[PDB]
């Protein structure tokens, strides 16, 4: 099971959010292979 990045709300930055988008971006890949 791959684990899904936490999602900075709107109390975060834009560059936070980049981060998250970085990371939900590797995670849909091991969700894709799950």
């Amino acid at each position: 099971p791959p684990k899904k990045p936490k999602k900075p709300g709107d109390n975060a930055t834009p560059e936070k959010l980049a981060a998250y988008e970085k990371e939900l971006a590797a995670y849909e890949k091991e969700l894709a292979a799950y």
